[PDB]
């Protein structure tokens, strides 16, 4: 497998063109898994379509200060309210892989989410993230040893979080069809994807909120009573996400789901919002829509492909740089002027 | 006419792909018939369309055990929740015809639905049954002796229910443009698809439901007034369907008219839903809208074209599978919890 | 020294609303409050009644020849009408034959008896009066696992068909139910479970994943949850969810013949009649009981007459006027 490995900033000047571009230099088998989705990629496109259902207004500002994208969450300060998605196999687009990643989002400033099938054998990714903060996301393991394990993994490890992601990789259907250290550290000698539940309950989110001994986020929520579920089970975040339409087919666009969601959990938790982010204009809704953050995913990766940790991090700076635009625009001078937004109900979709 | 005998499994990936496969193998005159629909398709179109009218949610488990697709219907156990839909002709599809499709319908575990105007002469579709259960479809005579003829050949070919189609099979007017061994059965030296009534009423419902004795099902059903008076006439069963769109033109998707035909049934008698049944999501659909079971058509048709009796069975496998990951990701355990899903209300329908 | 009537007899009943009124003439005040009343103001038990005008009949053309019959089968037992006696405890409050005389009314109907966690007859004393007939038991969560036990083994030796699990407490008991709860009590009872109490969709749900092998819904005659809606507008959404999986037992403010056909119209099987039974009971004993059972039956034959229908299913198949003006139209 040839993975590219240049490193080098790049001028991005939108996120949509960076999938063709990496396409180019990342070999196809890989290529193919990173950008496809479920089905024939409807519910993916879906991601994308919903942005245009609320449209931004243009509003007077109402204070003197130059805009200011930082944040807090989870008593951690960051750079702006973005943060790394739990992507698994960063090789596949970039042989530096999750430590190239993991230097980007360190250098930039924000939170780093690392993937329990990292293809990096965390010493790997902790020099990319340099004391950098880090969540560290987990499948149920159908084996409570193995829960044990990667919750003691975490815990060493250094992670802040745990993202508990609801849903088995077994990738998801698709009509067109490295090892995992991590994980493999523990499994060794065991002979056990398939050791993981296929979809969790309440009773597993309690059981792992019960043991972690860290705030624990529940990734791929989209009806608002699972969120409460979620909560009540001892979730300490819910996670918006369809996984980038990777899992279920003939599925709402993500973001469709936020405010149901956001209304439901009323404050109780912080809540993460991702699956299709690709503009400064999408990372502002979700924040008028309930998310305290949004995680970036497949841009960031191209970027990785594209740039090693300078083309990643050149990504998070177009979303910083964006963002920030989006705000002069919206009148908004900090991160929670722009959770005041008022959006405009687009009833004709995106055709208009 | 040159049909295609090869017999082979499948890889069934999605089943949009069969139909220009199959395009490949069957007779442009045959495939024409069997793929195409009324008008200009716009409503074969709807068909397909109208499921991205409400998507599917992923939801948290309540149950442990792996996913059991099995269910009952007419006191029959069947594999999963889908039965072969009346189809005449399967000759223009695999030289094996109707025997072939109810060899795959016996061997994966469902029910068998015989045209009228099947190419084959019940002894032939006999042993590809192989005591397999086994459906009767009619249309409605003008003349009651053939009627009673009609009825009389069901009960001694062992069917367990008559499925009476409302609509006159003349085709249906398109803006393009073998024997009949049951039927010919009956009407040698009598001279006489004019024979039939073009449109069936609640009269002729009682008739048939008097005199079968057996359940009837009212089939292209796709108002619910009809499907309360069909009931009231005595049916014992109400199939939702526009025959796949080869009737009326310009009509709704046929999925679009499911709810409030189950509304108005009210679980008085089994609804059988189809009519562009192509993913295992459309079977989750239709079953938390108000079906009991599905039916399909063009699909397990082209897999007959491409591999005989196990290119149809490779399809019936594909919606199985299929359907116990939906089961999976929408923490669904049986065909009961499926019942019960919640629909999230697309209002901005196929292009988001 | 609680004076309850003790009078046996036949009573003409023109209407169920009535029956309060006289009803409060022959039962001691403190037994009458407590039998009448509801939470709050009693804002949600007339909620209960003003809900029934939300959705109204109409009057249809027939397509069968036939007399209306109102018989139906609920759980494979075969009734005479779509209606049961829902749990209601304590009926000595009513009449000194108390739970007995309900049980005879209900028996030589031909319907199903509930009899409450809280009865105030002997079991002996209840299965005299049954002689025979079909009874389903209503039983609180207790917080002791064996005292589920022993309850649950009780109704089945007793000749139960069912249980009816209540999800609140009015009153060893615990306050309010959870799956877990629904799935013990089904994973031991032996019977199906009826889980009561219901007025939310996903609560519903859970309750059939947790093992209930139907659904009561009710809000007690409004006698917990204040400033909640009437029991009918929360009916459909159920009904819609349940999508045939488990029966539906609706409850709640049933008062006419018209109300019994709103309710199958909207996906109840059957519905459980309360407080106007209770009224009769304290008017004339089991024959008293007797006669509002009956004036229901009569009263749906009418209203099925009217709306074209020959039978529960035609009833189950209504169309409905949506008023969005609600009460005072
Ligand atoms: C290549 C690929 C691998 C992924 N692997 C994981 C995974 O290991 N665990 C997880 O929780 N989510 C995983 N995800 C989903 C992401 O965390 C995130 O939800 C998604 O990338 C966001 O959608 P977007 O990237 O289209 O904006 C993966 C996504 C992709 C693109
Ligand atoms: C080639 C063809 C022939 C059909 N012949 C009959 C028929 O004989 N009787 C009948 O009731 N329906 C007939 N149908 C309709 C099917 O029973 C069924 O409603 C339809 O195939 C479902 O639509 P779908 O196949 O697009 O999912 C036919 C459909 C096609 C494709
Ligand atoms: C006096 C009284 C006592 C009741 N006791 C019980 C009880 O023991 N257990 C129970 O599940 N419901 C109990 N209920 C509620 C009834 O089962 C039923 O839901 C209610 O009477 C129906 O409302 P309605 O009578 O106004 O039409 C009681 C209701 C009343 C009026």
């Amino acid at each position: 497998y040839n993975a590219p490995s240049e490193i080098k900033y790049i001028d991005v000047v939108n996120t949509y063109d960076l999938e063709e571009e990496a396409s180019k230099v990342v070999p196809h088998g890989g290529f193919n898994y990173i950008a496809g989705a479920s089905g024939d990629e409807w519910t993916k496109r879906a991601n994308d379509r919903a942005w245009k259902h609320k449209l931004l207004y243009p509003r007077l500002a109402q204070d003197v200060e130059a805009p200011d994208t930082s944040t807090e969450i989870l008593g951690h300060k960051i750079k702006a309210p973005f943060i790394m998605a739990p992507i698994a196999a960063h090789g596949l687009a970039h042989t530096t892989k999750e430590a190239g990643t993991a230097r980007a989002v360190s250098e930039f400033g924000t939170i780093m989410s690392i993937s329990a099938y990292s293809g990096a054998t965390f010493e790997e990714i902790s020099e990319g993230l340099n004391g950098g903060p880090r969540w560290f996301q987990i499948y149920m393991a159908k084996d409570d040893q193995q829960n044990r394990d990667i919750l003691d993994e975490a815990k060493s490890d250094g992670a802040t979080a745990i993202i508990l992601t609801a849903d088995s990789t077994v990738s998801g259907n698709r009509d067109r069809d490295f090892g995992m250290p991590i994980v493999q550290r523990y499994l060794r000698g065991t002979a056990e994807y398939g050791a993981s539940k296929q979809k969790i309950s309440p009773r597993d989110i309690e059981e792992i909120a019960g043991h972690s001994g860290l705030p624990v986020f529940v990734k791929g929520i989209q009806h608002p009573e699972d969120a409460d579920m979620a909560i009540k089970r001892g979730a300490s975040g819910i996670w918006v996400s369809n996984h980038g339409a990777r899992q279920l087919y003939e599925a709402p666009g993500s973001f469709d789901t936020l405010p149901a969601i956001a209304e439901r959990v009323n404050k109780r938790v912080p809540i993460v919002f991702d699956s299709g982010v690709r503009r400064g204009e999408h990372v502002a809704k979700a924040l008028a829509s309930g998310a305290d953050v949004v995680a970036l995913g497949r841009p960031v990766l191209f970027g990785l492909a594209l740039g090693g940790w300078q083309g990643a991090y050149s990504v998070l700076d177009y979303f910083q740089k964006d963002l920030t635009r989006v705000m002069q625009l919206t009148g908004s001078q900090n991160v929670e002027d722009l959770k005041g937004l008022d959006l405009f109900d687009n009833p004709y979709g995106y055709e208009y």
